[PDB]
């Protein structure tokens, strides 16, 4: 038994977008609380060679590592940032579904 790069990709890639969102539903604000697993999730869809080059849910993805940048350690989303990067998690990982199929 031996899995392949890409199936530990796709898993890896769902289990964080959903972490990542779960971790908004329980009002985790800081950016260093945030941010992590928002890297590890634009690192693994880089990893992913089957992605198109424009992929959608990478974009929304990196569109918040690049807000988050400018952010200090301690700073904290609001409830606007929060309700808006659900948004874009969800169509993101709602993308990289319609991608599977």
């Amino acid at each position: 038994h031996h899995m392949g790069n890409l199936n530990r990709c796709i898993a890896d890639i769902v289990s964080l977008f959903i972490t990542v969102m779960d971790k908004l539903r329980l009002e985790i604000r800081a950016m260093d609380e945030i941010q992590p697993d928002l890297r590890e999730l634009m690192e693994t869809m880089n990893r992913m060679s089957h992605l198109p080059p424009d992929f959608e849910g990478r974009e929304k993805v990196s569109q918040w590592l690049q807000k988050l940048s400018s952010m200090s350690a301690s700073d904290e989303l609001d409830d606007s940032q929060v309700r808006q990067m659900l948004f874009d998690l969800e169509s993101a990982y709602n993308a990289f579904n319609r991608f599977l199929h």
